[PDB]
């Protein structure tokens, strides 16, 4: 019944609204759109810092990578300021989550190896985790700006939430490793407006976000209750319709996180 | 169905709920246990300086009482202060919604004369703005301590939040008096752990709590949506059952002011 | 020389300026009116909260204290909503710290013991400090009140500066109990306006206000560079020439302390 | 006074430093080093955005410029993106300000035309301005890489502070073009850790930055007090003798720019 409050939300902001959260021990699963597929845009890259933590030593990310200028490729507000000294996979991790670097990602894809620059290894990292349905075939920031209706660089809130939900509740990592993407998305930068803004302030919320074009705007995020129950909220939404220039609307993201928060309580 | 969520507050928290929502243009009205009677505890503080507001010239607020240590007879931060120096109207209705002072209440009753030491006064203020419910028949700090099923010092939800739509959206003040209600309840400083902690950051919260025996915890807010749409939210709350020294709980209140936020979102 | 700008702020904020930062290993103090009186306020209540520490084991911290209604005696934003439940010595100290909690420091005073409800016992820990020019002679919220001129509830920025850098930075207290009073001091909500406003982001500060009649506005606060050098900063103000109700000027102490900034830069 | 702290920040971060902030009507001008000639490096694209403003219709802002991958030949995250649909001056204009784009500085020069691919034209409208030392001799990348003591591709703190000044400040430009420059540098992603990080969080920065080899790093910025006052600080700093291959340091910039704020407090 909390569908007709997602369908008047999607003609009220012209757009089309993936949720899903996962059903708990207690409360039962939210599903909207749950199955359909949407464009990872950037939020691939809380996963691909797990697949480099998995695959490698604690002291893997004391190792120096470097670049030249015409790595640059996307909006990269870390790897730009690092192009003479270079940086370490652990500070490329730190960029690609907290301020979402483009360049960063790159480097995190390749240091995965194998063909196409990593995205088939990281596409495996995830059927590893028994995610069947998301795909990554681009590096950025190509895989953003996909024609709508093709399958590639696309998830859907149900699987990228489960993935979440291992990554960040389950085994998928051991705890010394678990505890630095947690603190990583606890200190992301680019979701206040989402997410983040839909809940009360009691509530904790680690997030990370995506944006593209046609509208692509989404947040996956794994929230506490102010008594310490954790919940995963995976939102996702475009504008395909409205074509390639279409702008996103982040209050679209917050007022779905509204809904969900009531429902939670 | 919100009902349902409302009386599963209930039984976790083990008390008794009282929920109303004015319907406005676009939502309709919220309703759980609307018009059955819950004490007034402080929330009276509200509709009180409002009254000697509207009785009264602006300039009345700058006549000085003069009061002695046989007068503070509850929780009075402020008036313990200046036994000897005394406060004005202004100042008295100042402590009383931002700090929930009871003898300042208990000096603006007296500011509204007559009998029950200004009680009946303030009634038949409430029944001017169409309230032929409410009753506030005892002083600080007695109003607090009726036994349940008493009618004494009762209001409703439903009675309450209506009379709280009329000082603060509708027109009963004028513009310049109605703005000095609106500052004060905007800063007070009681309500940070009830309603205001239900709502997002992003809307705006005006408050006049309520505590008492009997695990009695109210709180009656206007809200504004990030959009600027304003509502009113009337939360009441006791624990009767669990008798006269139950303890009040204001996560119920949070939790509930939850659910009205995803609902109206 | 910066003696200069500082008497220049105090002909614009029509007020008296006490600054005091203890020099370091590298770096010379720094003094205005250093040696002269200013009213404790409630800046009092950080070293109370090291006084309990210090004479107490840790799990003294769980020991219920309850109060009644005529306790609360001035401005306390948490101790007014304990009244039934009571409160932990710990929530007391939490309280007294990051609201300046009045009622809350005046049970901690009692905790204490001994003649005037313990501010001897207070002004006793002082002296084990060091501290020969301090005095603690009335309760909240007597202490706020003292005509100017009188010795009474009087520190100097020279002295309270001293005392918060061991309490702090020395070995006053062991590690466990330094980092409480450190965290409490980190998570203040009353000084975001004051020497906080007055450093730049990338410093981190701790600090306790003090605030009161005649203009009495303090701020005592530790601070760290970006690269982690501690310093200490005793920042005071009064406007007792403007009569008691005076209101202070917060501006005045975060402008005070751009330019103690730019000198420890 | 303050040329020695600056002398003594040249000795702890192995640099040459350059700051000028020009005197209003109630402060003294700041010098240090404030004619000797440092490298533009990536400033010079905030006058040159004004460049095509000023001789340009707003209509021009809409023309859409198309360009080769062999175009692309420094950092340029925005342009890279773009290679196939092309951006328009206007998207150029916001790429070179708040990304610092390459390539879209380079595009903009040459949409000023003439010899030398329009560092003729963007010198001569300096000197429009009155400034007679600044040069613009080469196009990105080689202008960040002209070896110390060369007098191509330089301005000095002096000379760069003035122009800026009347770019936002003065008359250099009608209102309506004057406030897409300020919101462009308003907006800016380059320099968080510049000026920007030597201000306290209350006073508003806008800048535009600058990095090349030798250690070079700059920063011009407009600054604004907490109650209105605005300033010009230009920082500028390189570290020949220590090598084409020397890092820049920017706690340099950001120390430099906090004792600036403490003079002007
Ligand atoms: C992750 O793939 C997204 C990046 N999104 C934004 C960014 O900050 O870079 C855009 C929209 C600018 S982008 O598609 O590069
Ligand atoms: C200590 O500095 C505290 C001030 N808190 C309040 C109090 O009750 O004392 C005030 C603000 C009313 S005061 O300045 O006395």
């Amino acid at each position: 019944d909390l569908a007709d409050r997602f369908a008047e939300l999607e003609r009220r902001y012209d757009a089309r609204l993936g949720v899903y959260v996962p059903a708990t021990g207690t409360t039962a699963a939210i599903e909207y759109r749950a199955d359909e597929r949407f464009a990872f845009c950037s939020t691939f890259k809380a996963p691909l810092v797990a697949a480099v933590l998995h695959q490698n030593p604690l002291t893997h990310l004391d190792k120096l990578i470097t670049y030249t200028s015409d790595d640059i490729r996307s909006i990269s507000p870390v790897a730009q300021q690092h192009v003479q000294t270079g940086m370490t996979i652990g500070q490329l991790c730190d960029a690609a989550i907290r301020y979402s670097d483009g360049t960063a990602a790159n480097l995190l894809l390749a240091d995965l190896g194998g063909p196409g620059g990593g995205t088939a290894a990281f596409t495996g990292y995830l059927r590893s985790l028994g995610d069947t349905v998301s795909r990554l075939d681009a590096e950025e920031p190509e895989l953003n700006r996909d024609p709508p209706g093709d399958e590639r660089d696309t998830t859907t809130p149900h699987a990228i939430a489960l993935v979440l939900q291992q990554l960040v509740l389950g085994n998928a990592l051991p705890p010394d490793k678990r505890a630095l993407l947690t603190d990583w998305m606890a200190r992301n930068t680019t979701g206040a407006k989402r997410i983040r803004a839909g809940f009360p302030a009691d509530w904790k919320v680690i997030d990370k976000t995506g944006t593209g074009d046609y509208g692509r705007a989404n947040d996956i995020a794994v929230v506490w209750s102010p008594t310490g129950v954790p919940y995963v909220v995976a939102v996702m939404s475009d504008r395909a319709g409205g074509g390639y220039d279409a702008e996103p609307r982040e209050a679209l993201l917050a007022e779905a996180a509204t809904c969900v928060a009531g429902v939670l309580a």
